């Protein structure tokens, strides 16, 4: 009844390149009106995600506005025409805030370069989640990154027995999940991680290879490693990097190769905006590049297919999806800085329980 | 069975960039052994093609060897196990030679940048060709260039009623062929030409807009021309140029767009090897670029479907595909140089009746 005090991380200052996490965000205590519309709801946050692509959303965020992010919430209060009743556990884009008010409807990301539209709020069912498939997973293998990997692999990539596969950024959850289904469909999987230790992790997961981009800073050194990592060329490629790794990949594309472009760390974070033209290398191969935007998939029928196919496999230990959950609402911008600095200590999907 | 005297245009000198035709080719007279293998044939040449991709075939061809090219041939004498009997009209890569011997089996072009294998020799069936679809068109609409355009449009691109479509290099036969098939599928077709007339010529063909790259050297000057020619963004794009023009397209790709990359005149001829990284422009669009290499379609099943589909449209004038047939064996390299120029006589497929 009335109002309540919440806390938000809000954009203090726009800073390009690798984020200066403690200089860009600022915690503030905001008063939130708890008088609700016909279809609004009051939500408490239980978990938030922190992903490298928040780096872009930050640059498009107006100063002072809370930093958006993928989150798990719980309905505290609900309007009369509310999409969800109280208690309901939902997954959505509540951002870095302890509380918030929302109609839950799909809304337009007006400030974007591209007119993005955050989906509506997915209702969650506790029954699906248990000790082995925790509720914390609706942000990973049972949430965003898992939809991205499973989708690319059922809806776009026909992986065949005998394919060489390259997964740039294989360390993260999406990279690792992609590689697993790659091997699962009987495919030589090659990866990239950044520390010798992370290397063994993937290597323990079935990665027939890993590579240190840290020690392969020019596309030349990289082609070298790659020709050896993939002695039979490249059949499929799930890219989240670009710039030098990708320039080398395209130079060995088998015929009928598929490429899925999921992100471009090189261009986005490290700001490599000019490079060698890759389009001329795809013609003779008849490669098929596709841009990935996993939101195109957040259909109700689609979420079930993930639980149904992915959910089982995961709980039978057959499919690995670790999640590294840091505690405390206040450490959120610091968890965000680990993706760009202390990621060697990170294993799987980074989250924060609030 | 003795010998015979022939004439060949042979690669005298490699010159990258725009070809210097009278400096690169040298007419020569070679004597040909008239003893045939088990599956070989003696071939007299009737017509030859001249295409811009011959700029590449030239640069990989060893100095002194005949210039390969698309041709129409006729069996003079044939071994016992020949794929075709004498008198038969065959279509293959006989190059700029008055005569030649060949078994017609597929052969490998190893000295290339990419290790291609020229297809097997096609027999031409007179029933297909008539006054209105002359035998010469098996080098144009009824041969390679038509297969490329028809393939890309039946096998890859779903154009819908109401799509904007872009065609780089829209002047040539494939581009003009492509734009036309688009217009039939209810598609606003936008093109690029080099002369006020060539632009009108396309406009006469159904092109809802045209733009002069001759004026638009900057992706910025281009984006502007483009943003206005394609006010609703780009739904499909048939690329044969690249560089500044493609840079401008990717900056306005609609959602679900398809791209067919067929050639890169800019990269190939104009040597534009580095430019802005385009992959960041395909993720939100969920663009689906595919490289085009029409050779994958050289099946009998397909050639019949081409004649059956394209031949009809063409003979009822619903589909226009002019051919500028220059006569005379000696005039071949000069007929080649008509591309690479501001000739309004460069209308349709350039050929040489020998
Ligand atoms: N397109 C879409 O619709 C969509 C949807 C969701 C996510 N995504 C994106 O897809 C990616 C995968 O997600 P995730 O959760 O698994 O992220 P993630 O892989 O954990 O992202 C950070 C990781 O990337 C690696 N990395 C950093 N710089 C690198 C470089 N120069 N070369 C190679 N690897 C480098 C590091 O691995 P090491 O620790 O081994 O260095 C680090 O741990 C993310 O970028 C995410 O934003 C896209
Ligand atoms: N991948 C495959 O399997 C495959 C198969 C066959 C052909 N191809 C290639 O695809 C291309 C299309 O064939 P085509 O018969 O239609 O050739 P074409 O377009 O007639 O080739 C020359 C024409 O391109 C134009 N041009 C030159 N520079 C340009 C620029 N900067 N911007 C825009 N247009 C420019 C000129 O048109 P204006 O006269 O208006 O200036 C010129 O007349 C050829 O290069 C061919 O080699 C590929
Ligand atoms: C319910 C949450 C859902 C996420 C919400 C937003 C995320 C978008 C981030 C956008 C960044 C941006 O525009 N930055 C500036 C442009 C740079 C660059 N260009 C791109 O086209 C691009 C991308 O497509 C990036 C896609 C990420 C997809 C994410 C969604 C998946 C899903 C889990 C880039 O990042």
């Amino acid at each position: 009844l009335g109002s309540m005090k919440t806390e938000r991380w809000v954009v203090r200052e726009h800073v390009e390149g690798v984020p200066d996490a403690a200089r860009i965000y600022e915690k503030v205590e905001t008063e939130l009106n708890t008088r609700l519309g016909e279809e609004q709801m009051l939500l408490k946050t239980l978990y938030v995600s922190v992903d490298p692509y928040l780096q872009g959303i930050c640059l498009d965020t107006p100063i002072g506005d809370h930093m958006g992010a993928d989150s798990i919430m719980q309905v505290l209060d609900a309007g009369p025409n509310a999409p969800f009743r109280p208690g309901d556990l939902v997954q959505g884009f509540g951002g870095w805030r302890t509380h918030l008010v929302s109609d839950g409807k799909p809304k337009l990301w007006q400030t974007g370069t591209f007119p993005m539209v955050f989906p509506a709020y997915r209702k969650l069912d506790l029954r699906h989640y248990d000790d082995a498939l925790p509720l914390s997973t609706a942000l990973g293998v049972m949430g965003g990154p898992g939809m991205t990997a499973w989708g690319t692999m059922t809806k776009f990539m026909q992986v065949r027995p005998g394919d060489t596969v390259v997964v740039s950024g294989a360390s993260g959850m999406i990279g690792t999940l992609v590689g697993q289904m790659a091997k699962r469909a009987g495919a030589r999987v090659v990866g990239t991680a950044g520390s010798a230790g992370k290397a063994r992790y993937l290597s323990q997961l079935g990665f027939d290879a890993v590579i240190d981009y840290k020690l392969a800073d020019d596309a030349d050194k990289m082609r070298e490693a790659l020709r050896e990592a993939a002695p039979d060329g490249v059949d499929k490629y799930f890219d989240s990097i670009g710039g030098s790794v990708t320039d080398a990949v395209f130079s060995m594309l088998n015929v009928g190769s598929q490429v899925a472009v999921c992100w471009q760390w090189a261009t986005q974070v490290q700001r490599d905006y000019h490079g060698p033209r890759l389009l001329p290398y795809i013609m003779f191969p008849r490669a098929t590049i596709r841009g990935i935007f996993s939101l195109e998939w957040f259909t109700e029928q689609n979420w079930s297919a993930l639980h149904e196919e992915l959910g089982g496999l995961v709980r039978r230990q057959e499919l690995v999806a670790h999640e590294t959950v840091q505690d405390g609402f206040e450490h959120i911008p610091a968890a965000y800085q680990t993706l760009f600095s202390a990621s060697e200590s990170n294993r799987g999907k980074v989250l924060v329980r609030v």
